[PDB]
């Protein structure tokens, strides 16, 4: 088998200062004991990358490689040339959270792009075998790199549905036209809730999404005063929490994924007098990641185009375009 | 030959006439509608919603109003004359989607006794539908059976919460509040198989009263500071209690919110998110929960249910004064019409 016994450099987009991304040479990673070297084909930009880029992220400082939405090809060893998409969350397998099958809550949970783990905004990453899912030949690595953002919302929806105190699952309202919102919308339709409305103020993304949206797309005003069995706040501001509160039917589900900001917004009185199940969600179980990949690859989660690509060398420029709010697509995929 | 009230004069009721004004006066006897019973009230508990209305804080409860919704008593007239009953005060339609779903506590046209248009049970008599009445066996005092409604509130929350949890880890529970809603949560948790229950109450007089018959741990907030529990129950429902329940809930655990203190913040939203806490606000009880509560009360699964002191209805105004002045060691006063 071909090996990397000696290494040189690889290209990476490194976060060097607030709103500053430099495309430069960094050392190629050394795989640990039971780890594979992944040549990154596609790595998507996430709300956590944006948050760390604007200097808002407390835990992600200094020089740092961001990005945790990676798909690519194993280099060297008996799985050389194998096409895989990466689960970036590494879990201890032995804490109470893991043993009940809620590894998303592991006490020592690490993600790629979260020190001490470098991010996937680079030509190569080192990853344990158990964090890799094989991508069939008929699925582009560019669609497979959506595994992680889809898996966040898939986890929310599965856990939410299973947590509901009744079987009345007719209506869902997803708040936010970002990647989280779309993932929630397509997860809700794949998991058997057909009547899904996504609500988004931005006319541009409404048109983008309406291309191949199997679910209803609307503006806040077209759903004013309506109530739904299920609400998904994919944005997570006070305003969006307030909106989700008002739009959840009595006995209904309010899923809170987005991490916008604020410590309020929930109508405590409505949630008590109308008995609303409110569930905050974090990432996904390893089994959710695998289920998500399975549902993508067999076509249950729609066309998965809601993407535009850019070279890693143009990463910085791509961040500016999201900031200025001029990306019609809800996801930018970088190409090392 | 069944006894009847074909003619009626007045009865005694304790009437909310204005802010902090309770007037023990003559009011009309209620005339039961078609499929309803007249109940002569033996025992009626004072709730937080009564004190809220008495202080002028309730927009839905102005004018002259008879408060109270925690009643037990005797059927008067007809074939059930003399039957001891405890009253489910929440009247539900039985045919709306919530009712058909089995969640009749969320009935779209739900009415509760003490919320207009339905007069409360702070009176010698109430009129209630037969489906809202649970028979009390002679070995259960009406003073203990009048706890059914406040115990059904927490029993319902506990059952809903346990059923809704995302994992089968129910080892430990914190109850915040040594009021009736808190004591009811602690006993309901133990009867539903969470053995390890800690109730937290800052007031020493209340803790001491609760220690008479506590099968759960009674403690100060400081004695549990920094600990996390599978299950937290906010039986108070201020911002401070919502914060304390947020902090004390373990990742993936359950935070039940029952209290109606006030405020619309306190919940640590970013921890509920990052640590995936299931947060459930709860309202009253299903008709089935109320029946289930009564059954467990009557067979002794919910402890001695002796955590009450009683006052004649004629002294209701003094009783309200005592509660307001933090003068009441017991977590429940039962008024005696
Ligand atoms: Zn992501
Ligand atoms: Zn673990
Ligand atoms: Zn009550
Ligand atoms: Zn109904
Ligand atoms: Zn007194």
């Amino acid at each position: 088998h071909h090996h990397h016994h000696s290494s040189g450099g690889m290209k990476a987009l490194v976060y060097t200062g607030v709103a500053q991304l430099a495309f430069r040479d960094v050392p190629e990673p050394v795989p640990a004991a039971g780890d594979h070297l992944i040549r990154i084909d596609s790595v998507g930009i996430c709300g956590s990358d944006m948050h760390a880029y604007l200097g808002h992220d407390d835990r992600r400082p200094a020089p740092l490689i961001l990005g945790h939405e990676g798909a690519g090809v194993i280099i060297g060893g008996p799985r050389d040339g194998e096409r895989v998409t990466i689960n970036p969350l590494v879990t201890c397998g032995t804490c109470p959270a893991c043993v009940s099958g809620r590894d998303n809550l592991c006490a020592t949970r690490q993600i790629i792009s979260m020190p001490p783990r470098d991010g996937a905004f680079a030509q190569y990453v080192a990853m344990p075998a158990r964090n890799l899912v094989t991508v069939p030949d008929d699925v582009p690595l560019e669609k497979a790199a959506l595994a992680e953002p889809v898996a966040v919302s898939w986890h929310a929806v599965r856990l939410g549905l299973a947590s509901m105190a009744d079987a009345r699952r007719d209506s869902a309202l997803v708040i936010g036209g970002g990647a989280i919102g779309v993932a929630a919308a397509i997860s809700l339709q794949a998991q058997g809730v057909a009547d899904v409305t996504l609500v988004e103020p931005n006319a541009m993304r409404r048109e983008y999404l309406a291309r191949d949206a199997n679910y209803t797309i609307a503006t806040p005003e077209q759903v004013a005063g309506r109530v739904f069995d299920i609400t998904v706040d994919g944005v997570g501001y006070d305003a969006t929490r307030a909106a989700a509160s008002a739009a959840t039917r009595p006995g209904g589900l309010l899923l809170h994924i987005g991490l916008g900001g604020g410590s309020a917004g929930l109508d405590i009185r409505r949630i008590t007098l109308q008995e609303i199940t409110v569930i905050g969600t974090y990432t996904y179980t390893a089994q959710d990641f695998r289920d998500t990949c399975a549902a993508m690859f067999d076509g249950r989660l729609g066309g998965l185009d809601w993407t535009e690509s850019r070279p890693l060398s143009a990463g910085a420029d791509a961040f500016a375009d999201i900031r200025a709010g001029r990306v019609p697509a809800p996801k930018i995929i970088l190409k090392p």
